[PDB]
């Protein structure tokens, strides 16, 4: 009895630490509920910076703690991403100004642009960058990945 086909863009700085794992978990969360096949999953970054490149290994074994695993390599988001998704869901308020500038030089914009964290029931509007920090940062921004995915999994049709 068929959900709509969603589709959600997870953006930060690099795509190489908070995206990749933002959207690694909201994958296994639409596998645990058997919905996978109804969503379509990406991520990507503001910057041109890390193109090509698989998520930081911090972020991979941050995962892999969790039971998840990913194939993402680094991409930039794109004039077209504005128009083929449905929510673009970035990390902090730099982020957000770069796609609202962004999403304006464009024609066409379908995306509601947002914030990840306005989503998080227990009100951690942001989620900051880790990679000058270690390991335990890559865990906070796991566990509010968790948080706010959930929430808008339950929220967003």
């Amino acid at each position: 009895a068929e959900q709509a086909t969603k589709s959600v863009l997870f953006v930060c700085l690099g795509n190489i630490c908070r995206s990749p794992i933002a959207e690694a978990v909201f994958r296994k969360l639409v596998t645990d509920q058997n919905i996978s096949e109804n969503w379509v999953i990406d991520s990507g970054a503001v910057s041109d910076w890390n193109v090509g490149r698989s998520p930081d290994p911090r972020a991979v074994s941050c995962l892999r703690n969790h039971g998840i695993h990913t194939a993402h390599k680094a991409r930039q988001i794109t004039k077209e991403d504005f128009a083929t998704f449905d929510y673009i869901l970035c990390m902090d308020e730099s982020n957000l100004r770069d796609l609202n500038r962004k999403s304006n030089q464009v024609k066409t914009c379908k995306a509601k642009i947002e914030l990840l964290g306005s989503y998080d029931p227990q009100k951690q509007l942001i989620i900051e960058d880790p990679y000058y920090g270690n390991d335990s940062d890559f865990e906070t921004v796991y566990q509010q990945c968790v948080r706010c995915c959930r929430a808008f999994l339950e929220k967003a049709h």
